[PDB]
């Protein structure tokens, strides 16, 4: 599914996103934005191997199990493919756990490279949450 | 799900692909594994920027819809996640209409180059299908 931005952003409110520790709707807007281009079945290749799976472009190396990713963890318990669906839940969940990790939303590189310290708020405005 | 050798061409027999348009079980199963290693999450990323999902490697150009490939068709009518299921109905069925396209199972460039003339009959040999 390709969402809408104001879409993903209601989803992702309801999905309890926004201020999850800490971080405003508007960053996960812009993470998913410039991960994924809101389109839930995004993948794409690391040149370790692991794949980026998703809105949130959740890697395979650490957190969902795609059955090809030598040595990797499965952390959020779910198949890969559960992170391509139109329902956003699973890759809600396992975002939850990636935030949580220590560094925050410096573990999206490209929310640090082109959302950190922008005006995020800008991605839900114009929003009927 | 990666699948075994013999647990996949049952599933394969049962889902009607033993002989289907002239080819043998041997064929479906020596293409699997030279496409996904029977693994049903397997992606890969054409230089086109089309990709490829599931036991069978189907591609997104003409075949079932990812949302990011441009001036592309959705043949089989499905979005392209639901080729990376555990269950392989849709790669199943998909691949029953790519087959019967015209070239048959050339449509499958690691079966041309690796399945095509060898004894495929060994790919389903111990099993009790
Ligand atoms: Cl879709
Ligand atoms: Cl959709
Ligand atoms: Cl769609
Ligand atoms: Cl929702
Ligand atoms: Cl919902
Ligand atoms: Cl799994
Ligand atoms: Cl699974
Ligand atoms: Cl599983
Ligand atoms: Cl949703
Ligand atoms: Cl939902
Ligand atoms: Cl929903
Ligand atoms: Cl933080
Ligand atoms: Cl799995
Ligand atoms: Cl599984
Ligand atoms: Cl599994
Ligand atoms: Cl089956
Ligand atoms: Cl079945
Ligand atoms: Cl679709
Ligand atoms: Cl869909
Ligand atoms: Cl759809
Ligand atoms: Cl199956
Ligand atoms: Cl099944
Ligand atoms: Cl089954
Ligand atoms: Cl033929
Ligand atoms: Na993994
Ligand atoms: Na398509
Ligand atoms: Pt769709
Ligand atoms: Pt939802
Ligand atoms: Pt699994
Ligand atoms: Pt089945």
């Amino acid at each position: 599914k390709v969402f809408g931005r104001c879409e993903l952003a209601a989803a992702m409110k309801r999905h309890g996103l926004d201020n999850y520790r800490g971080y405003s709707l508007g960053n996960w807007v812009c993470a998913a934005k410039f991960e994924s281009n809101f389109n839930t079945q995004a993948t794409n290749r690391n040149t370790d191997g692991s794949t980026d799976y998703g809105i949130l472009q959740i890697n395979s190396r650490w957190w969902c199990n795609d059955g090809r990713t030598p040595g990797s963890r499965n952390l959020c318990n779910i198949p890969c493919s559960a992170l391509l669906s139109s329902d956003i839940t699973a890759s809600v969940n396992c975002a939850k756990k990636i935030v949580s990790d220590g560094n925050g939303m410096n573990a999206w590189v490209a929310w640090r490279n082109r959302c950190k310290g922008t005006d995020v708020q800008a991605w839900i405005r114009g929003c009927r949450l």
